[PDB]
């Protein structure tokens, strides 16, 4: 019958014989074990070694398999995705569905996973009560057999499916058989931008409950106006036979102290003309001066729910963690415990590079620590309900959660083709309701979300009202259909810009500042997705946070996203490398669009991460005279684990420094008086750096953790002294093909046909492998490329503007090249013009001055044609012969920084190994820049001026021709790029031009100067 | 798989392979036929003779039935209910489920109907296009096979279920097999107070459409401030292969005149980031000064939707009737076309005494004509979507409709057990959504309803918002959970009273005047059920209408209900009788509670109908001197078919009459002067009577139809003349046992032991069969009985208060009986005491004065113990010897009227046959009373005074002992009851006391006088 019905091609059938959803159960038979959240004997794990066989379709599955293990089958770990074991390929597609769009049908070649397990069941579990099996995650649909008999069917990859096995088991050995289909009618609602995989990827377990049992329970907390009194309200439901002797007790614990308690018989209030719920009871407990829950201080109580007899004999007990907090919207502001929130959030998919989409505790804890260490306070479950342990961990560590239902239909045309169709309402409702029924008691969950990218349909409206009706404690949001529909309490756009309107038809993304004050609008605005962190990204990030602070109704957003979705492949010699879309034969695919993280697959930080930490600081600073003003952005806590370190330095050289304790109230101010500063000996700029240090370790950080910092310029003494004139005078040697200059053990050569410095000698040794030439291009970033491909060009992306304008193909034509001997120097003058098909793009005019002391002063003036696309950079490059261990500079650092992403960097003297001067982005591009530099040292070379640079073993050319980082090979010597000017990187999104006007190189005339010498 | 799946015990499966729901289609291939609504060749009826066999379960059905006709099966007529043909019993239950409550399961003994049909299909339908089958109604679930192969499955008994037969049909003979189950998981949502039947009870048809087709269309009409401009908006959706040459044209017609037109290609406006619906188009037509639709004047246009090509080739045509009207709630008022409605409504089930739940045109038309003739302007579809033809007739004749979803869970405990469970959301949503998708283009449908008596659950909220999202042109209403929840735009209580609060816990029925002004309340109030019309009922009906008129926000209600649900059975002689609950072996049952109508099952009126007509009049009246002031309650029309008849009479005798045209604007007044009336000579009371008459016939009434009336007392001249002094004197004859009085041929006898008038003689004929005695009781009405039964007594009911107090068993004790001889008369004086168990209930003191003219003046004074329950009446009864043909009276008439139901009756001189003085209620009770009577004539007898009376061949004893009207037999002679005072009949409901305080007999001391003579 099962192969005849094809329930996996019927959106009217989403389960068969499946049990009702509920909060996490353990069925404790002792109240103390429940209180302390220790393991339960009534909850067994079935994870471990199972039997597995792969089939191309469900028609290919032999009928013997229902009763006998297949000898052809293998032994594999569960939980797992079968693509991670090599049985078939994982696919990466973004918008376009991985199957033909023909609802409700799927392909006839539908890969099939046959899992089986032989296991023991104890006699005690069968004599009394109810034994159930629980599958936490099966992708995407499945049929279940026990001892050869059919049990039932289930869909939705991301929520538990449970079945009663009481009538099916025997004492001793038992056999489970699970048939997992890769594709089903459920797939039409699971079109998230991620790897498409399948199998049993979350926990399997077995739970024993009594016959008379707790079948559901709800906890609520409401408050008086000043939060000095609370009422905890708990509604409990039972199953089994109803008797007068039955009782529930809900008791509230704080550590080992019981603070409140209530006991009552079953039989709720009268509800209508037919009475009340005889199988339900409500308990109300008064709590005076409750400790409140927030992400700043995650205060938790333990609630224990006991079903028992009047006389006091336990039947069973459940329990959960309780956080006393209020979430409400008033006067256009989202409030937590009466104060306006500021969301420092991120989006987080469940991803591991080795295990695929299987989640474990070690990884989850690793993620939460990094988040909190980097000033984040909120997370979005993009875009499905998470592993149940996630919520418990957020409750305990302190993070605000947006729990989101497993619905995305991005690939339909138009986007709401299913979500407006009443025949898809049943399948949709189950994905929203079963989420709310499971997670409604977690305090970390503050907002419900209806899914993502499914346009706006009437089904969203019904399900919105359903949530508001069953759970008034929490606001509901939904971005689809323009981000401000009747199905959202919060304006929640994706990738809307700070100042810039993007007036798309029907679904415009307004500037967030403008969006608030549209006629009739009153709601708060929090971006569900912003600052697309693909590759070298996060430009313009400070612009959001400046707006967030100034505008009360702008309350933050969630960065896209946390972690790169790369996977590990192995080569011939057995070495691992990071792979993205296409790398498995998967076609069509969306290549590297699956890598948008602030961290790599293995949780190493991208440079963008430090920019997020600095801008998301909790302390704000102002300087007046000798006075630092410190302001706190905390809403509830004092600065009880904070001190201020201050230091003053003269061009990197330390002069004075000290410490002061921080004692600031939430929203308060503290004025710190700096002592009399000693007077500086010499020329240079004085800088002040402050940083907030945490002396004591926490649950989430180490002793000495740095949480905030800020810099200021102090007094400047400009250099007014002439370097006393030297004895020596440089000598010029004119040839037809070269101008050569000599001074002691140093030699310079200017080629008279190319017009550039072709070689330079210290003593006798060659310093250059390539001539010193102008450069107006960069190895293109992901933001520069957008969705542009070889076979389908988008002419609007920056890379295509540059290609079509000939910027990459342009050839330097020499206009002028003269030499003159002066009293104490030699002066070389050059001029070049870069042309493409008869159009002059660039003109570069230079003078090189070599004086008696071996210093070379280079002066550059560039003209750029007003009607060419603004250049990526204006600077110089060369390949040095020398390979040295260390790079030393006086400028912004120590990490990678660009003009629109440099606020986190500080001015000082930095020193790193060469390999650190390279950011290993999986898709290679321009990387490693440092800005605002006054001095650079590498080997015996020193450059001075006011410039930006990168230094590495990889040419811009290798970087732009190579697609995977592991395919790069180090070149002879070190490629040096020194720019007078560099274009911003943008990243408000990664599919259209996103570099803001004030970071484009549009001035038409540019000037910079540099001194090159030996040290 | 069909027997193994058991899809009828699974609320997660409500259909298999069923096509989407849609507005009435006919697939016309000629535009002129679509416009004129003439028959289509592409829509065949399959109604007529089919084959049928009955089984006790689906397991008992032979497999040969799929392949071949069963020799044992009978030929029967479809549509029908198989209970109406005798195959099993119909069941009457009100609240309690007809099956054991154990969701989702049904009994293993499940009466199965096996239907089959052999039919031919036109050759062309096989070559190309799509052939579907439509079942408008199947009760309650079914499986379908064509030519032995399985097609699909269907639930919901009240909306059409459609299937594609294209891959199934063949040349020549085809056979349909339809397996119909009585019970399903669908029955849990179908617990309406009604007979429970089964089968194929609505139409069956075949529809042939092109492969490229119209699959959906919506029509909407919106207006400017004063309705002088309209825009008609029509959205159209297609199925099949998209071609650039395709087009849609929507044209609007009034008769043969095209008023507006619009044409466009497919491809709607951009909706989201993925574009728009390429398979859809939206047309907008301008209409200046549109004829507006209302129930007063049902102005209709015709819209024709053509799917064609660019060069003018038609593919197919659909169509509908369009009414230009706006429905909105503003400032707490329900407005139609800017004006506040006053709903004169009624609930109506689909019921026929012979054919059960099968509807036909003739019965439908008959129903509508009788409603309009009685001043009803609105109907409620209790409690499911009706036969499609009903909405077409309502559009055309003009009645406001409340379309109701087929959801009632009355029998659950608590009432919302299912409707609050997310696992019942899918089954529920299909009942709401598929109603709306079908009926949204009907103009007569002004309000959507979510069902009835299912409590208030979160599923109601979700479906409330769904309707408001897809159709904002109509308010949504729902009564469950207290009548004023968040799932209704209208306060819509059932049986809430005018002045009296009933503060039930959780779900109080506040008095309707009070309900309006509760703190925070702003909504309009229209009762969804009021004035329960069970048996002798509708007392206090005037009180509702007075308040409807004084309070702008009380906008009317729907009477419960239209027609008695009695069925026809046949006895031993084959003579018909009216049957109710229990008479088919059906048990448990709710007896006569299925009979609640204003009309009998055959559409003969109850007396209550005329009271509805009068209180619901559209013209109000005031008299001031010679001035009659007429006011119109019409909102839209002038009195263009209305004249006023006036007449003045002196104690029934005509003195003057006239006619005046009526020309009153909507909400207008008109003053009409009376000519000065000729002076009346003799004593008496003058009465003015006015009626409004329609001189011309309409679509719903004949010429001469009376639509409104009113009466006033004018001048009274009190009688002062002495009667003619008679010359004879009455003689007394005493014995120990009797006082006899004699005058001429006349003779009176008084029993000195009982104390009553025991016999009277006119010459030598006895006039009495039973002595003249006080009576304080009545054969209890349904309102008297309530839910009280022999096996479960309700002590609070009036009949039980009377039974327990001994009213029915009280025996008369004689206290005093004397005779005196005066100058010209004989005086008899009596005193009686009625006692029960040593307690005195009533005392009656009488005098009888028999004088020289032969007249007998009876004076009566009664005491009623304040602590006894107030009596049903204070009067006299006796059984007269004579049986006569006519009854003639001066008083309120001509129909049955009671003290709290007599506003419709007029004071005049009435003359009827004796049988019209008896109302044949199916469950017999007190009936046929007439109030305000000053003179009664019957045979040679005449009674003068100021009394209430009823006259018949049936004693109060027989009426109370007999349960069915057909089991009554005429008694010898005639039973007369003459009351001085009679209690009200009540009727606000029929399950608690409902007679208002001022219509109960509580004065304690009563007085009345009669004169009995032979005229
Ligand atoms: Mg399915
Ligand atoms: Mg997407
Ligand atoms: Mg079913
Ligand atoms: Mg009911
Ligand atoms: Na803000
Ligand atoms: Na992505
Ligand atoms: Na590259
Ligand atoms: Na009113
Ligand atoms: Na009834
Ligand atoms: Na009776």
């Amino acid at each position: 019958v099962v192969l005849q019905r094809r329930d996996w091609e019927n959106p009217g059938v989403t389960q068969l014989n499946r049990l009702a959803a509920h909060p996490p159960f353990a069925s404790w038979r002792n109240s103390e074990e429940a209180r302390t959240d220790r393991p339960s004997q009534q909850l067994r794990s079935l994870n471990g070694e199972w039997r597995f066989a792969w089939f191309p379709a469900p028609e290919a599955v032999p009928e013997s398999w229902l009763e006998c293990d297949l000898p052809e089958a293998d032994t594999v770990v569960v939980p797992s995705n079968w693509q991670m074991h090599g049985y078939d390929a994982p696919i990466y597609t973004n918008v376009t569905y991985p199957i033909t769009v023909n609802p409700p049908f799927v392909p006839t070649e539908n890969p099939t996973g046959c899992y089986s397990l032989t296991f023991n069941v104890d006699e005690s579990w069968l004599q009394e009560g109810q034994t159930r099996i629980i599958f936490d995650g099966v992708n995407s649909a499945f049929h279940l057999w026990c001892n050869g008999r059919w049990v039932g069917y289930g869909q939705d990859s991301r929520l538990p499916s449970e079945f009663d096995l009481s009538a099916f088991l025997r004492a001793g050995e038992n056999r489970l058989a699970v048939m997992v289909l890769r594709w089903s009618d459920g797939s039409y609602l699971e079109d998230q931008d991620m790897w498409r995989m399948s199998g049993i990827f979350r926990d399997v377990s077995l739970l024993h409950k009594p016959t008379t049992q707790i079948s559901d329970f709800h906890v609520a907390t409401r408050f008086n106006d000043d939060f000095s009194r609370a009422v905890l309200e708990a509604e409990v439901q039972m199953c089994g036979e109803l008797r007068d002797y039955l009782r529930v007790t809900v008791s509230l614990w704080q550590g080992e102290t019981q603070v409140a308690s209530g006991t009552a018989p079953f039989g709720g209030e009268i509800i209508d003309e037919r009475g009340g719920y005889a199988d339900r009871v409500t308990l109300r407990l008064n709590v005076e001066n409750p400790k409140l829950w927030s992400a700043e201080i995650p205060n938790l109580y333990r609630a224990v729910v006991e079903l028992h007899t009047a006389d006091g004999t336990l039947i069973e007990a459940e329990a959960c963690d309780v956080g006393f907090r209020e979430v409400r919207i008033e006067n256009g502001l989202l409030l937590l415990n009466g104060k306006p929130l500021l969301i420092r959030g991120v989006n987080r998919h469940e991803h591991h590079p080795l295990h695929g989409q299987v989640m474990d505790e070690q990884t989850m804890v690793q993620d939460i620590l990094l988040m909190k260490q980097n000033n984040f306070n909120a997370v979005r479950c993009s875009h499905y309900p998470n592993h149940p342990l996630w919520y418990t961990l957020c409750d305990r560590y302190g993070l605000y959660v947006v729990d989101e239902a497993n619905i995305e239909t991005h690939g339909m045309v138009p986007m709401n083709r299913l979500t407006d169709d009443p025949r898809w309402l049943p399948a949709m409702s189950e994905r929203v309701t079963r989420m709310v029924q499971r997670d409604r008691n977690h305090p970390s969950v503050i907002i419900w979300s209806l899914g993502t990218e499914s346009g706006h349909g009437a089904n969203h409206d019904a399900l919105y009202r359903w949530i508001k009706s069953v759970d008034p404690s929490r606001p509901v949001q939904y971005e689809g259909g323009g981000a401000d529909t009747t199905a959202t309490d919060i304006i929640c756009p994706m990738y809307a810009r700070v100042d810039e309107d993007q007036p798309f038809p029907a679904v415009p993304k307004w500037s967030i500042k403008k969006w608030l004050s549209l006629p009739g609008e009153t709601r708060p605005l929090i971006l569900c997705e912003y600052a697309h962190a693909m590759g070298n990204s996060l430009g313009g990030f400070a612009k959001y946070w400046q707006a967030f602070r100034q505008y009360p109704r702008l309350q933050g957003g969630f960065v896209w996203d946390w972690v790169d979705q790369s996977l590990i492949k192995y080569d011939e010699n057995g070495n691992p490398w990071s792979a993205y879309g296409g790398d498995f034969g998967d076609t069509p695919n969306d290549r590297q669009f699956c890598m948008n993280g602030l961290v790599f697959a293995d949780r190493t930080p991208h440079p963008a991460l430090t920019e997020a930490k600095h801008q998301q600081q909790f302390f704000q600073f102002r300087l007046s005279g000798q006075t630092i003003e410190v302001t706190s952005e905390y809403l509830f806590r004092h600065s009880d684990n904070e001190l201020l370190h201050w230091m003053v330095a003269l061009d990197g050289k330390p002069l004075a420094s000290g410490e002061v304790p921080l004692d600031v109230a939430p929203q308060g101010k503290q004025l710190i008086e700096l002592p009399e500063l000693p007077q500086p000996e010499s020329a240079g700029q004085l800088w002040l750096t402050v940083r907030v240090v945490q002396p004591n370790a926490t649950a989430w950080s180490e002793a000495g953790h740095i949480s905030a910092w800020q810099q200021w310029r102090l007094a400047e003494n400009l250099s007014v002294t002439l370097p006393a004139a030297s004895h020596a005078i440089p000598h010029l040697t004119t040839s037809e093909m070269d101008f050569c200059i000599e001074l002691g053990n140093k030699r310079w050569q200017f080629n008279r046909q190319s017009g550039f410095l072709s070689q330079m000698w210290i003593g006798d040794k060659k310093q250059l492998l390539t001539p010193l030439r102008d450069q107006f291009t960069r190895a293109p970033l992901d933001n520069d490329i957008g969705v542009s491909e070889a076979t389908r060009i988008d002419p609007n992306a920056w890379v295509e503007r540059w290609k079509a304008a000939g910027h990459y193909q342009a050839e330097a034509a020499l206009l002028q090249c003269t030499a003159d001997t002066l009293a104490d120097a030699v002066l070389i003058t050059t001029a070049h013009a870069w042309q493409h098909q008869g159009k002059t793009l660039f003109i570069s005019r230079k003078t090189y001055r070599i004086d008696g002391s071996g210093q070379m002063a280079i002066t550059v003036d560039v003209e750029v044609a007003s009607d060419t696309p603004h250049p990526a950079r204006i600077g110089l490059n060369c390949q040095l012969a020398q390979v040295a261990e260390r790079v030393n500079w006086l400028g912004l650092g120590p990490q990678e920084n660009y003009p629109d992403r440099l606020t986190a960097a500080c001015f000082d003297r930095w020193d790193l190994p060469l390999s650190d001067m390279y950011t290993p982005y999986v898709f290679p591009s321009e990387n490693g820049l440092r800005c605002g530099t006054r001095e650079l040292n590498y080997g015996p070379h020193q450059w001075r001026g006011d410039f930006q640079f990168n230094i590495s073993r990889y040419s811009q050319q290798q970087l732009m021709e190579t697609s995977h980082r592991h395919l790069l090979h180090a070149e002879e010597g070190t490629w040096l790029n020194i720019d007078g000017f560099h274009m911003g990187i943008g990243g408000d999104d990664s599919w259209s031009p996103s570099v803001s006007a004030e970071f484009q190189l549009s001035a038409g005339r540019y000037h910079y100067q540099l001194v090159w010498c030996q040290k």
